[PDB]
């Protein structure tokens, strides 16, 4: 109820058949704008802001209760679960992958697909494992983040985007901006210090593991690692696209391949 005014819920479209487009890190979903369109006839598309989106009151981002992914999976299929949605095909963009992969487990009939777009289980490496990331790295990441925000942005925004498309980077960071620097940091701590590898094997469902080329925070290997992890029948799609937001960056090329994979 408040909840689906809380998260921004919306529902378009005019099918049976219901999707759930779910947007990650440093966004709205808003990121889905460029996408929608193309399911409307087909879908009822469910659409939400997890609770740090910038677009969301800051007053309801708990920092006692948002410590791990569990309670964002809880708001996830409370939503569902308000709306009557007992089926569903779900694309989750970034952390929204693994709150997919934590819901899926918990309500093993609730999805008939995950798909998974610039997903990673866990950034860190180590001696058996390459994430993309060493401890180092992420500890300049968060002092700069909080040593200046809009510095950090400015610098992220085009990494993320990655491909040559500087009205994306804009559009990427003034969703950046819109969230509060303290929320973004403590969510980033949140998303870096995850490591959902132990559980991947527990999901049952179908996966398409969406993986562009060169994301700047999921190593082409990562996929791989998805791919032979989860625990049902994965594939994994290469797009030929550049960079960690293809919703935003190429659009229609991400269209073409989510209709395919839900097809």
């Amino acid at each position: 109820q408040t909840l689906l005014d809380a998260l921004n819920v919306r529902v378009v479209g005019s099918g049976e058949r219901v999707l759930v487009l779910a947007h990650g890190f440093g966004t709205d979903q808003s990121a889905w704008n460029r996408i929608l369109p193309f399911f409307l006839r087909d879908y009822r598309v469910v659409l939400y802001d997890l609770v740090c989106a910038g677009s969301v009151n800051p007053d309801f981002f708990d920092f006692r209760r948002y410590t791990t992914l569990d309670p964002y999976v809880d708001d996830l299929l409370h939503i569902l679960d308000a709306l009557g949605i007992d089926c569903c095909a779900y694309v989750g963009h970034s952390v929204s992958a693994m709150i997919g992969i934590l819901a899926s487990i918990r309500r093993p009939e609730l999805f008939s697909k995950l798909i998974l777009i610039g997903a990673s289980p866990r950034f860190l490496n180590d001696e058996d494992y390459h994430g993309g990331f060493e401890q180092g790295e992420i500890e300049k990441v968060f002092s700069a983040m909080e040593a200046n925000y809009e510095a950090w942005v400015n610098g992220f925004a085009p990494l993320a985007v990655g491909a040559d498309v500087p009205a994306a980077v804009r559009e990427f960071s003034r969703t950046l901006f819109n969230m509060r620097p303290d929320i973004t940091l403590f969510v980033s701590r949140t998303v870096f210090n995850s490591d959902m590898r132990g559980v991947l094997g527990l999901v049952k469902v179908p996966c398409h593991i969406f993986q562009t080329a060169r994301d700047h925070s999921v190593p082409a290997s990562v996929a791989t690692y998805l791919k032979n992890h989860l625990g049902g029948k994965n594939t994994v799609h290469w797009l030929n696209i550049e960079g960690h937001l293809p919703h935003l960056s190429a659009p229609t090329l991400l269209a073409q391949e989510l209709r395919r994979a839900l097809s």
